[PDB]
Parts: structure tokens; sequence; C-alpha cells
């Protein structure tokens, strides 16, 4: 679904509990950059350093999105954490 507008907010999470949230399009090819880019041959499965994702959501407008990242900015891998399960759990958006 990604690439395509949309600021999509992924956090990823390894072994060493490192969350990183970022807010862009078309993380697919920047991400796949990131691993072909600082150095390396041939590793797609890469197994050193795990990547999960635990958060998975997009932002339209920009003040939702500033606002992510702002309270992101402030809460903390637990806050972090529930307040997207918070809304994972449920699920309540566009039409009703």
């Amino acid at each position: 679904m990604e690439n395509k507008k949309s600021h999509y907010f992924y956090v990823l999470l390894c072994q060493d509990g490192s969350f990183y949230g970022g807010y862009t399009t078309e993380p697919e090819r920047r991400l796949t950059e990131h691993n072909s880019g600082t150095g390396a041959k041939y590793t797609r499965l890469a197994k050193r350093r795990p990547v999960i994702m635990i958060h998975t959501e997009k932002f339209e407008t920009r003040s939702e999105a500033t606002k992510a990242e702002a309270a992101f900015k402030k809460l903390t891998r637990k806050q972090k954490e529930q307040y997207l399960k918070t809304f994972h759990l449920e699920h309540h958006h566009h039409h009703h």
C-alpha cells in the first residue's frame, strides 16, 4: 500500500530495542537503500540486526503528522507501544 503520497509512519524494533519511527513515502525503496547503502553485497534476508514492525500507520495531513512526531518525541518505547496499541486494539476510522 505504501509508496503513494501520505506520510507513512513505521516503527521498527530490533533485538537491541531500537524504535525507529520515521514518516515518509516509499519506505521500501528508502529502506533497501539504507541497507544496500552503507555497505553490503548480497543479503536480502538479512539475519544480523533483526527488524520487526509493531506499528503501522500513515498520516494524511501534516498537523496530525507533526503532532504524531511531537508526542512521539516525548513518549518512550512504552507510551509509544500503548499509544499505538490502544489504537491497534480497536478499529475505528473512515466511514461509520
